[PDB]
């Protein structure tokens, strides 16, 4: 059981006399300031840095923080930059890490630079006692552990203060931001499952849906594929049609600028939030900038260019990582076209014959998920190396490049299979008078039979319930903590939050239970993060922050994307519009029949084009003459057949004025929820002047 | 001849006695720190504020306002909140007048209330000396006049040092601003020249304008109105065609992205321009929220309210002003309506013959701009009253509130004939076989022969212009200043300069000379403004100021609905998406070659409505059987006659398409310009930090 003290570090010990010489040389730079404490387990050394008393005014007023005050106004004691009060232990463990951690940083030979050079092994505080332990005494780690990280305790708010008060205010924004996230999931999902309902209790009487699965209309598809398969009856596919109706009514619509909506709702909701978790740990914005460290290789770098006399090089890296980026886009949608085709083969090899073209598709989904997976630790080093060969000047700046990078690799490779599903699937393929063949042999493939936004929303499914799928299927202090897993940083537990709300807010156009699994995900990965902070990982070092950041402008821009994106998924891949355009110009009784024979178009079996038409024209029983495609063209008994009708343009026409109103609307609505709640909470307003004014009245006198 | 004193007020000197007991009351809370002296000359009386030496520590010190230090690092004089210096004329007469306007204001019987009550006529400062006066002795107004306030001197640059000096900081930023703004027209109006000269050089080898001024075609077009009218050749019309090339050329387009551009670089120019300035004059942000006095009406509603013991109110005041926005708009439609009808009867009525339609047009605008002026300050009145009767609890909350009904007031009746020609002129209008008829019994007109968006820009060029027409065509000194014209505000100068941003940035899709004669508006109005804030107006009370304000955020709006605007006056107002459409679709061998058969469609003179067909059909020497209108519609040869065709939808869809393509990459590349271009200059950035840390240096000391 060691005494109470500070950050430590682990060293060495059994060139190497260069490395002990190093090793050695900035303790006596410690001498003047830090106590220090040397320990052997079994064969290497480490030392403790336990920092005195006087020496915390020192560095505590040098930087400034904050410290709370003795008067109470309204039973709420105000803060001040320092107070002196007896019985000195009201200096917690995290400023006194903070302390110690900020003046290794500035005592040079940085202590990134030693750690980085090699003689240091890691450098990190120890945790507060032990969780879950026999005959504890009122352990903060031990009460974080049994009210906020547990899973019993999920339904109960977290103790977001106590959470800043032991792992420092950046994860305390981290857990504050996500749960303001999962509280603001709650109406949306309810919103969501009332959505689905609605599709359930309707789905029975959908007039499209009668009409494709009903029988004695007997129409007969057109192959969809080469000469390996065949015709297949519409009525064998509307099963999907069945599915289809609970993705695109009307209500789905209705959702899609609702969500909108609730995206912006939420985005000035955290905005109001973390101005009141601002008044609520501390205002002061003292930290100033050009005062961090600059980089060593930046040293190095700039000793260089003055020795031999920039944007040039910085402008070929970011050329550099466009290209990377356009390489992701292109790898991503071969991999979901190879992934398909494997799994196609997989399927077909021991002959299941499921006969229902969604297991094949789940596996493919699933194998294209875990090559996602696969090459996401790919993309996240080519981004660090692509950020470290650019040596910023700073460490933000270091961060925030690698963070942008390594989110633009993350959303390219996570939305490419799904934006190639949506929209540049099967609209690119040709009549089956002649199609396109790809590499001058292989036809580009047709979508699902009946409708591929059940293919689109599956897909999302998969992929949105496979990051819960890989989270869900006589000794001393030091040794326990350096046994721990080592902290990496908030980094990579904001890149899955960003990618659920790019999933959250760019497709619930087609899926309107997205919100309702993005909340079932986070209520268990609330409770996760916090057992692995508790728990598992070592203890951070508790970085000052006032907002999150990047991460804001980064659900922004995802938010602004999400307008364009939903109005091309409801126009396009929704069929939506062309059923609206029936309704209103070519209904000629005011309801929706007939529209399934309105959508299909007549081709003549005689004009295939060299032997594409299948080995056996005889699987359904007769010798069908006439197939029927999906693309608005000219029937076969005109002057012009196989052309491109008034039909197609008028659904176009519709397609593109709705995405323009769409847009327009939706953004002017957003633009009017961001003008009518203010930035600044009109009570936090009111304290900060009451405050302002009673601390300018005590120093008055 | 007075001596050097400050702001004086003007009382009524021969009920009357109760007005003298209120007008002697405030004086002897004068006593303790104002001197004051009384002057009569024939019948009314006047006093004098000289204040004390002692005083002005007392107020520049509760109001933090600048100060210059002594020491000149790089020869720049450094900054700091208060210093004492011997002689001590150093505070100028901006800052006395301010002081003593802020004694005024804070000393209750505020001034405004004593100034609306009816006691005091007035209370303004007085002019440092006169202007062009003999030997004198280095006035700043006579320097202002010389230098500044002189059409012989509007080459040459603003001392915006010494306006900011002599009318402080808010004309000083007006100023600043409308340089910038003059500077920043000069590229957008030498890229409008030679837009201009593209479209005169390239005019007469222009394919369409040739194939439609063509003899021996013989192309008969629809009568185009009533029964009065007749059939007329179109040839007739292509002069106008010739003047059509000029304004929607490819040219004109590539006009449209370069001035979305020129406003994004415009907007991030004055965005660092004001910080610039803000670091030159002042950075001190200590004039902190609710010190400013409440109004008396808010306190008599607070008291009413407190004693019978809101948002209500208020939100039927903004639906009554919704409604009164929404009636400017149909009156705007209206007296466009009968403007031109009256122009027309005006014109018709001494038969000049003009056979033109562009006199008659010019005179329609004339009258419309005349009746626009008549009604800008009957709005202007209307918004006043409606923000008076909401009585705002401050006046800073007042003046926004007038600001923002007075701005969408003129935005509407100056922009809804622009509008109304644009886009709703000639297309509701139905074919020749059947018209619309409004009111059961009158045609609505189809626009200018040949293209109104000639019409269009003449219309553009006139209400443009109008501005710069209405513009262009022994004694002591407190009775001077009595004489001249008070002070009204900086916001009737605003008004016109962002209805002329918006003329520049909204409808050069349509005009690309518009930048050149916004150029020749401002720097005649410079000098204007100069001369009559010098010379004619009474001198301003030098209200401090950080940014503009409101009209930053109307700038931003402006520019933001610019875009969609440009987008809609190009495929729509501007005939280059059908262009672009024959010459990819229907061209049939590359050129453009029968694009003006392609556009026009026949119509069988047999199938008129109910007479119709004028009354004299062998005005042409011939009678005529088919006439050629504009509709992309079916010709009778057909078995669906008089309907839409393909080709409507094509063009249609192609046009709604650019519109979505337009306005995403716009709006990309004007927020790439916005991320581009930092905020803060970074020479500002290392001056301000290198003063802080050496005032830090010297107060360490
Ligand atoms: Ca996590
Ligand atoms: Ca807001
Ligand atoms: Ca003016
Ligand atoms: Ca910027």
């Amino acid at each position: 059981m060691d005494y109470h003290e500070d950050d430590k570090r682990f060293r060495r010990e059994e060139l190497c006399r260069e490395a002990e010489f190093l090793k050695l040389k900035m303790p006596t730079k410690k001498v003047y300031h830090i106590s220090e404490t040397r320990g052997l387990l079994k064969t290497i050394n480490s030392v403790l840095q336990k920092i005195t008393d006087p020496i915390q005014p020192k560095v505590a007023e040098h930087r400034p923080q904050t410290t709370k005050r003795l008067s109470y106004p309204f039973s709420r004691e105000k803060q001040h930059l320092f107070d002196l009060t007896d019985r000195d232990s009201f200096f917690d463990s995290k400023t006194r890490s903070t302390i110690v951690y900020e003046i290794l940083k500035r005592t040079t030979c940085g202590i990134t630079s030693l750690l980085a050079n090699g003689v240091y092994s890691a450098a990190y505080p120890l945790h507060d006692g032990d969780y879950e332990g026999d005959n504890v005494e009122f352990n903060d780690r031990k009460l974080l552990y049994e009210e906020w990280a547990s899973y019993g305790v999920f339904y109960k708010y977290q103790p977001i203060d106590l959470v800043r008060k032991y792992f420092g205010e950046k994860v305390g924004l981290y857990f504050a931001w996500l749960g303001a996230y999962t509280q603001m999931l709650i109406p949306a999902s309810i919103v969501g499952v009332i959505v689905f309902l609605y599709g359930c209790a309707t789905v029975d009487e959908n007039i499209p849906s009668m009409e494709m699965c009903d029988q004695r209309y007997n129409i007969t598809m057109c192959p969809l594929c080469d000469k390996t398969c065949s015709y297949w009856k519409m009525s064998s596919a509307c099963a999907t049609a069945r599915a289809s109706h609970l993705f695109d009514n009307p209500a789905t619509v209705f959702f899609s600028v609702f969500m909108a909506l609730w995206a912006a709702t939420f985005m000035e909701h955290w905005k109001r939030k973390q101005m009141r978790l601002n008044y609520r740990w501390d205002l002061t914005g003292f930290e100033e900038e050009e005062e961090a460290v600059k980089d060593h290789p930046r040293a190095e770098y700039e000793a260089r260019v003055l020795e031999k006399s920039p944007a040039y090089f910085t402008n070929l890296v970011s050329i550099i990582f466009m290209i990377a980026v356009t390489f992701a886009i292109v790898l991503g949608v071969i991999i979901y076209r190879i992934s398909t085709a494997a799994a196609l083969a997989m399927n077909s090899s021991p002959s299941v014959r499921s006969n229902i073209r969604v297991t094949v598709t789940a596996t493919a989904v699933i194998i294209n998920l875990v090559v996602i997976i696969l090459l996401d630790e790919v993309y996240g080093c080519i981004a660090r190396w692509l950020t470290k060969i650019e040596v910023p000047k700073t460490e933000k700046s270091f961060e925030e490049r690698l963070t942008f990078k390594a989110f633009l690799l993350k959303f390219v490779n996570s939305y490419t299979p799904i934006f190639y599903v949506a929209f540049f699937k099967g609209r690119f393929v040709g009549r089956p008078g002649d199609y396109v063949y790809i590499f001058r042999s292989f036809r580009m493939e047709e979508c699902a039979p009946g409708g591929c936004l059940m293919e689109l929303c599956i897909q999302l499914s998969i992929i949105m319930l496979g990051k819960q799928v890989i989270q869900n299927n006589r000794k001393q202090r030091y040794e326990v903590d350096f046994n721990l897993e080592p902290f990496a940083g908030l980094t990579p537990e904001y890149m899955e939050m960003i990618i659920q709300f790019g999933f959250v807010t760019l497709f619930v156009a087609s899926f309107p239970l997205a919100p309702l699994f993005a909340l079932l995900n986070n209520i268990v990965e609330i409770r996760l993060d916090a057992k692995k902070f508790v728990t598992e990982l070592r203890r951070p070092v508790a970085i000052r922050a006032k907002d999150i950041g990047i991460w804001y402008n980064i659900l922004r821009g995802v938010g602004k994307l999400a307008v364009i994106i939903n109005a091309f998924v409801i126009s396009f891949t929704s069929d939506f519009i062309p059923r609206l355009v029936y309704l209103y110009m070519y209904s000629q009784n005011g309801t929706m029949h007939g529209f399934v024979n309105h959508t299909l178009s007549s081709f003549n079996v005689s004009d295939f084009q060299n032997g594409t038409a299948p080995n056996d024209p005889l699987d359904l029983g007769y010798e069908v003459q006439i197939c029927r495609y999906k693309d608005y063209r000219e029937p076969p008994w005109s002057e012009h057949k196989y052309d491109i009708s008034k039909d197609f343009w008028a659904v176009l026409a519709a397609r593109l004025a709705f995405v323009i109103v769409f847009q327009n609307l939706v953004m002017f609505m957003s633009d009017f929820v961001d003008w009518v709640i203010p930035d600044i909470p009109k009570d936090i307003s009111q304290q900060i002047h009451k405050e302002k004014v009673l601390m300018v009245e005590l120093f008055m006198r």
